[PDB]
DNA sequence: GGATGTATATATCTGACACGTGCCTGGAGACTAGGAAGTAATCCCCTTGGCGGTTAAAACGCGGGGGACAGCGCGTACGTGCGTTTAAGCGGTTGCTAGAGCTGTCTACGACCAATTGAGCGGCCTCGGCACCGGGATTCTCCAGGGCGGC
């Protein structure tokens, strides 16, 4: 109901369905946040919006 | 004592039957010409059952090895399942144009018929080329004379 939502960790979860789904989200959401965090040819428009 | 399950009755929806109408296409009746059925003659091919001789193909047997098939391992590529994206499917706009259908007019083009004649089919004579026969030129095998040796 969206208020059941647990602040879990990968070793607190085991074996349970859609965990590829958390494994796409924390995968390709850590790559692109720490790639425009990390490249030097960011301007200040892309990253305000 | 209250509400629920179930039966019979009434209004409405929907496919099907019959009525009506046009129209145009099929049917009835009559006439005519020619397509095809029938006839006779001639000639060549096919049928059935034989014979004779050649000969190359078919059949049979046998050895052997090449290839078909079975089994096993392996690794890769395809199936399966899930989450995400994306584009198909539907409904919609807005004008213009292509095309089917219908009506109308007309003109060039093709059917049709008569006369003609020239291109297609058959045979005949001739030439190009291949082949048969007679005559001249060139080369190969052979018989005889001269010289030497032996008793």
């Amino acid at each position: 109901s969206h208020l059941h939502n647990t602040w879990e960790t990968y070793e607190s979860i085991g074996q349970v369905r859609g965990l590829k789904r958390l494994d796409n989200y924390c995968k390709q959401f850590i790559i692109e946040d720490q790639q425009v965090r990390l490249d030097p040819y960011v301007t200040a428009e892309d990253i305000e919006i």
